[PDB]
């Protein structure tokens, strides 16, 4: 259930926001847009130094306030405590942007069970832990959770098997709890972001000299994420391909969820 | 992946070497039985030792070429790995790996139980990956098949089954991706993903007792349909008691989209 109007930057002014994986790439881009909009930001990642750079530019850009707390989202204790500390720094929370992933490479799957588990722990499970911890704050602000996923969390590509497992898991979990928030009247929005290849240094280094589809700009990607999030959209799509509309516009899933969503809808085609 | 264009006939399994997990009860047990009637060699597994022994007996009675059981929990990755080697030895190889077991769950709103989420991912998903890695060399030898049992709720969202849907979405992501890897690497092992609606197994029927519109499909037919899809090397089996649902759950447009992505570079240019 989105917000009616069109996006205005004014919407984030004074809002209290967490961005994870925000020392590099898209997370850093998002932090910068949030700063320019005059939000309070807490950013996180493992690296002390790179987070400081981002904090400094955020303040320069006009952020109501800016802070960083460092640590690995492999540590579910850290994840849980991080949201607590970040909520103290800002006096509440309006938007939780879940963006970090564990380092991965483009490669055939062979037998790296430990990579599959780590991808699942860092890319999926840590997001559930951060959500549980943030939810009381979000409940009292009528806030928003933004979950960064990928085209590879909607369709199958080779070379990203463990990664794709974890992005699909995000769709299943968060789309399910969105249905639960709706039956339990929890006014917290959940936005799933489905991104094409984006020109972050990590990705551009991986695809160097291999044949692949155009990368889209990270800066606009980051604004489009914040906009869909602020507007409380269920999904945000950002990529460069003409083909992607085949995914975006397929209404089958929405039709099925609708058919099964009430006893009255199931009564159309199913005996009581 | 190429489906065999021959019609299904019971003889396709006679003397074939087949694993079935989750076979002490429900669909799994039904599958073991069907495979017995076809004269396959079966190794069955689950945690319930005395129920499995019973299952092995009725199997032999129905005409299984050989029938053994090894008991253990798929919470334990070591055991998953162990189970496959030992089951191979018992049969002289492996033609089909049928992955069917899930960890217990109930129909409830998710609150804060990260541990049940993790355990779901470990058992319903990570174990399936361990079993596959352990099975692959033998399935290469035989040009065999991997069958992965999943659910409507691994394709669309439902409330009350969040951790469970995460694990089932994860299976789609992982196995659909390694299927693309197997086509480009020319590995001749098929991957069939089965998408089931509500089935009339005792676990499910208990959990939905007294709930309205709970139309279940018969587990006996369900089990046959999975075996056929596996045997015919189909990419997906769709099985539900509603005709509408069975039609609407097809997603050929994702498969076309996947092809387009695999044959595009730069601004949607064709590689060939
Ligand atoms: N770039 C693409 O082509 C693309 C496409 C589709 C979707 N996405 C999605 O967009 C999001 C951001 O991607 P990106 O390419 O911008 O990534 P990135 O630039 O490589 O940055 C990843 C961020 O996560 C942090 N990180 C890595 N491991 C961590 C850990 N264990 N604990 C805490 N933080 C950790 C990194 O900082 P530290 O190393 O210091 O911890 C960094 O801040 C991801 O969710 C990704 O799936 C990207
Ligand atoms: N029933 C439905 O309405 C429905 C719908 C869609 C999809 N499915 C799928 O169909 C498959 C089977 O479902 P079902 O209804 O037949 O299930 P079930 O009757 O409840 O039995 C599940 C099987 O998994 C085994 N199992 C449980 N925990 C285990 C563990 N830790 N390690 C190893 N095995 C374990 C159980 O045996 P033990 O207790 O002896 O270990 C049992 O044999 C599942 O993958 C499920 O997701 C079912
Ligand atoms: C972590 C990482 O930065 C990463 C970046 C993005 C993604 C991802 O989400 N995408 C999905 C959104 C499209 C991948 C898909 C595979 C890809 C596109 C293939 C094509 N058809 O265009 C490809 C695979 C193999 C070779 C070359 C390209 C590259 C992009 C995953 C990991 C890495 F790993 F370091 F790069
Ligand atoms: C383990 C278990 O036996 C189980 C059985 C099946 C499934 C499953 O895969 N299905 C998907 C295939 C359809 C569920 C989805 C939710 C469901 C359908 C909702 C509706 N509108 O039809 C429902 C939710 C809430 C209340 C009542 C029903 C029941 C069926 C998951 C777990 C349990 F948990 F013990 F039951």
């Amino acid at each position: 259930q989105p917000l009616n109007e069109e996006f205005r930057p004014e919407m984030l002014q004074g809002k209290k926001v967490i961005v994870t994986g925000a020392s590099k790439g898209i997370g850093r881009e998002m932090a910068y847009h949030l700063a320019k909009m005059g939000a309070h930001v807490v950013v996180t990642a493992r690296s002390k130094e790179t987070l400081q750079k981002v904090v400094s530019h955020c303040l320069e850009l006009g952020a109501a306030s800016a802070h960083y707390i460092a640590g690995t989202m492999e540590d579910m204790t850290f994840a849980e405590q991080f949201v607590a500390q970040a909520g103290k720094l800002m006096g509440g929370l309006d938007m939780l942007i879940l963006n970090h992933i564990t380092n991965t490479s483009l490669n055939l799957f062979h037998d790296d069970i430990h990579h599959v588990r780590k991808s699942m722990e860092v890319n999926f499970l840590s997001y559930v832990v951060l959500t549980v911890a943030a939810l009381p704050m979000l409940k009292q602000s009528n806030g928003s959770i933004v979950v960064v996923s990928s085209l590879a969390g909607k369709v199958a590509y080779p070379m990203v098997a463990a990664y794709s497992a974890s992005k699909f898991a995000l769709d299943g979990f968060f789309s399910s709890i969105r249905k639960e928030y709706s039956v339990s009247r929890v006014n917290v929005s959940i936005t799933l972001c489905v991104l094409g290849l984006i020109d972050t240094e990590t990705a551009m280094k991986a695809v160097s000299g291999i044949v692949h589809m155009q990368a889209a700009p990270k800066e606009e990607c980051a604004l489009e994420i914040i906009k869909g999030g602020a507007l409380r959209q269920e999904e945000v799509y950002y990529d460069s391909s003409l083909w992607t509309t085949l995914l975006i516009r397929n209404p089958s899933r929405k039709i099925l969820e609708f058919l099964y969503s009430t006893s009255y809808n199931m009564d159309r085609f199913i005996n009581k």
